[PDB]
């Protein structure tokens, strides 16, 4: 089939705030989209799933989890997570800060991705193209704050999670685990898949 650019890729099938947002992190860190554009596709694609993983969780009136797929949450709930990937250097330290001077939990030393009120942990985020234990370690092998909880999908389903514990129910994971199969296919119907999964490193 014909080759595809991966930039037309990732602006046809990302939302175009997920893109900005992934221009913005890219020229903080000095990247280029339009040449490490494998990094911009995986960036976009981390993004989303940060984002998939805290929509529809609440905290309801009581204090306990629940989860609302609806357009209107009663106005009493409040969101479940923080989503501190997405924002800039300065903010996102600004919430965790925020969040860890208040709650009590420590300060991470890098930026995780989520905060998660109802467990009291921040969350990294993985999305790999690669084995998911290989990936698991990495992470853990770098951060090793060990409060911070990691969990990691790969494109093919398979899934890894600090201490087996997978924070959300198997609804919700399905539909992040939907949504990289989706993704892997429209890119492989480009003839960008490949190249996608090899340049993880
Ligand atoms: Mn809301
Ligand atoms: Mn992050
Ligand atoms: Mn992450």
């Amino acid at each position: 089939g014909p080759l595809g650019s991966m930039e037309d890729f990732v602006r046809q099938c990302f939302n175009p705030m997920i893109v900005e947002l992934a221009e913005k992190a890219m020229k903080e860190y000095g990247e280029d989209p339009k040449i490490e554009t494998n990094k911009f596709a995986a960036i976009c694609t981390h993004l989303e799933v940060c984002f998939m993983y805290s929509d529809f969780h609440f905290i309801d009136e009581r204090g306990e989890s629940i989860i609302v797929e609806s357009g209107d949450p009663n106005a009493l709930l409040k969101h479940r997570f923080e989503i501190i990937e997405g924002r800039d250097r300065i903010m996102a330290w600004t919430v965790v800060n925020s969040i860890c001077n208040t709650t009590g939990v420590e300060k991470p030393k890098f930026l995780p991705d989520l905060y998660d009120y109802k467990e009291n942990r921040f969350i990294e985020i993985g999305v790999t193209r690669r084995e998911v234990h290989i990936y698991y370690l990495e992470k853990a092998n770098k951060i090793k704050s060990e409060k911070t909880h990691i969990h990691i999908f790969s494109f093919t389903g398979e899934e890894m999670a600090t201490k087996a514990d997978y924070t959300l129910d198997e609804e919700s994971r399905a539909r992040i685990k939907t949504r990289l199969f989706t993704i892997r296919q429209e890119m492989a119907s480009r003839s960008l898949w490949d190249s996608f999964r090899q340049s993880e490193r």
